[PDB]
DNA sequence: CGACGGATCC
DNA sequence: GCTGATGCGC
DNA sequence: GGATCCGTCGATCGCATCAGC
């Protein structure tokens, strides 16, 4: 069955207009999404906050369309020191940071260019690029030590404020999230260990799901389709990029959305309305 | 990783 | 410099 | 004997490198 994201909802629950626009992106090749017109459709939906993953670009080779974006000036991007043309993430942001960081904890001895943190006046936001199990499986158990690593860094920060966590997490959490669960619950991204590497991600940090608080019983939404097979055309998806926010944040949340239709990519983009 | 072929279930 | 093949990861 | 379960197979893409010219 095909999927239509619901209208914006931009005005929190009692009653407060969104002043925050968070916008996150797997763009599968940035020098390739930008030849897709992935930018224009970035442009169109002029977020506060541009987040992408699987960059797959050095810093020499950003598209110059790329800093010549006057509403998003403010721009980190990282990527990993040995696996140029993989992996890679970037933040962009039409005001400057407080503090802005790289990777885990090691990223000085170990560049994998997968986390940004980037900490403004009243919360703190993380983008993550979530290292993939592997066909089969043979990365899996480096997953599983990445999670809880990403958990315990998580619960671990130092300021106080509310966290904001976005990018692609690579799994889908509950069978809900994707359209073939029972075929594919030995494949990367919807093993018993990934699922449930993420439900510990949101009990210890703790992070609610912000789309699935607001729709909870809401199948066939996705944001991921495999290139191959005509998937997309059939929604044959994964739910593979979220947006999780503390408990602290849900009176502030407007709407999280799935933007279905934008192209450029094998995901699309994700958004978030916050009324801070 | 979806499509497909083959086995098992009542 | 440019194309297309191959390898690799996803 | 329709529905489900489960293991196998080949499918698209972006980017790096390399061969050739
Ligand atoms: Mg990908």
């Amino acid at each position: 069955a095909l999927y239509e994201d619901p209208p914006d909802q931009k005005t929190s629950p009692s009653g407060k207009p969104a002043t925050l626009k968070i916008c996150s992106w797997n763009v599968d090749g940035l020098r390739a999404w930008i030849k897709k017109k992935g930018l224009d459709w970035v442009k169109e939906e002029a977020p506060d906050i541009l987040c992408l993953q699987e960059t797959k670009c050095s810093e020499n080779k950003r598209p110059a369309e790329l800093q010549e974006l006057p509403g998003l000036s403010h721009q980190y991007w990282s990527a990993p020191s040995d696996k140029e043309g993989y992996s890679g993430v970037g933040l962009l942001s039409r005001q400057c940071p407080l503090k802005v960081s790289y990777g885990i904890g090691d990223e000085e001895h170990d560049q994998e260019g997968r986390v940004i943190v980037a900490e403004f006046d009243s919360f703190v936001l993380v983008t993550a690029y979530v290292p993939n199990a592997g066909r089969g499986l043979v990365r899996l158990e480096y997953r599983q030590r990445w999670d809880e690593a990403f958990r315990k860094f998580l619960k671990g920060l130092a300021s106080r404020k509310p966290l904001v966590l976005c990018g692609d997490l690579n799994v889908a959490h509950e069978e809900i999230d994707l359209r073939n669960p029972k075929g594919n619950k030995k494949n990367a991204g919807f093993t018993p260990q990934e699922r449930q590497g993420f439900g510990e991600l949101l009990q210890a940090v703790p992070l609610a799901d912000s789309f699935r608080h607001l729709y909870p019983n809401t199948p066939y939404a996705y944001t991921f389709w495999t290139y191959m097979m005509n998937a997309r055309s059939k929604n044959v998806g994964w739910r593979l990029d979220y947006f999780l926010l503390s408990h602290s944040l849900l009176p502030a949340l407007c709407d999280s959305k799935i933007r279905s239709k934008a192209l450029g990519s094998d995901h699309c983009p994700i958004t978030l309305y916050l009324a801070l």
